[PDB]
């Protein structure tokens, strides 16, 4: 089978409060639309809602509330000028989780 | 900062097809109790329901049901001899994602003075 990393075998059992915080992040990524939006935001380093909706092939109204909720959770920053709202990822934890997910997909391709 | 790692900036936008398999990984991990159970299993390299339920704050019967479900989803291997069932994590994707979670909890603690 597989075995926990040798240097991580000395950490005390994660507490419930510790688990809930990381679970918030896992919940955020456990959704294909959020994953795709976060991936698009990560490649570009930030897009307005019109360009973002375009990249993931959806109507802006289909993704606008989801982005706002991500900003509510302090995972994105929403910069409004006029009616243009530009989003970018400000939580590096969410980014590292996404990167590991991308690694697993490449490896699934056997590459 | 928050920039994507340069080696990963070339892959095309993840499709809904590729997103499906990784989303299932996050759904399994996106639960307080399951994550603590998975860590307790990862620390020890495998436990029975009685030791594992003692390790976390839970009753053996609830823990038992949780473990057979993870086994049903092929996250664990349930090794039975007699009436003793020993559970081990056999999904390495689950394992790396748990380990990343553990590193983030540690870095967060460090970064706030302890």
């Amino acid at each position: 089978a597989c075995s926990l990393k040798p240097s991580l075998q000395d950490r005390d059992l994660i507490t419930s409060a510790e688990a809930g915080e990381v679970v918030v992040l896992f919940k955020v990524l456990a959704n294909d639309t959020r994953l795709r939006l976060l991936h698009a935001l990560a490649r570009s380093g930030g897009l307005c809602v019109t360009d973002l909706a375009a990249a993931v092939g959806m109507k802006p109204q289909a993704v606008s509330n989801q982005l706002q909720r991500l900003a509510d959770r302090r995972i994105l920053r929403a910069a409004r000028c006029g009616n243009n709202i530009h989003y970018r990822i400000v939580d590096p934890c969410v980014l590292r989780m996404l990167e590991l997910g991308l690694c697993l997909i490449e490896e699934a391709e056997q590459q």
